[PDB]
């Protein structure tokens, strides 16, 4: 217990590292497939140009472009860590939010319904006979079954 937290300090520093090589390794392997698709693009261009001038010219965008597309890799990540963390929490809230109201719903129509059988059983003990008993009865089932439909269809 007393050397679980240096275990743990030390297992996260090399966690760290090699979670940050795995996503360096992810970036690499993004940007290099960009890059050969900017070169066969690049390449198509240069194949169809009718000039050596318009040909140097679609070398060196070639290369302009691979540098720009080199400078964006790291904001790639990092523009994809920030999206996934808004959806998880927008996704969080909602979840929240919606427990919250379904909950309440079920507590207002379980409080009606019990308000219904409180009144109905109140009626039912004063009862003098039979024929007085039957009656709540039936009214206390009817009010049960208008409450609980009612709910559905709201």
């Amino acid at each position: 217990g007393s050397k679980a937290g240096l275990d743990q300090e030390i297992q996260e520093h090399v966690k760290k590292e090699t979670s940050s090589e795995e996503n360096t390794q992810k970036v690499d392997e993004h940007y290099a497939n960009s890059l050969q698709n900017l070169a066969q693009k690049s390449l198509e261009e240069l194949d169809k140009a009718t000039t050596n001038e318009q040909a140097t010219q679609v070398k060196n965008q070639f290369l302009e472009n691979a540098q720009k597309l080199k400078e964006i890799q790291p904001l790639i990540k990092e523009t994809n860590v920030k999206l996934y963390k808004a959806m998880s929490e927008s996704l969080e809230q909602v979840e929240k939010e919606l427990k919250h109201n379904s909950e309440a719903n079920l507590e207002d129509l379980v409080a009606k319904s019990k308000e219904i059988v409180r009144e109905y059983e109140g009626k039912l003990n004063q009862s003098k006979n039979l024929p007085e008993l039957k009656q709540l009865e039936e009214e206390a089932h009817s009010k049960l079954k208008q409450v609980v439909e009612d709910f559905r269809k709201k």
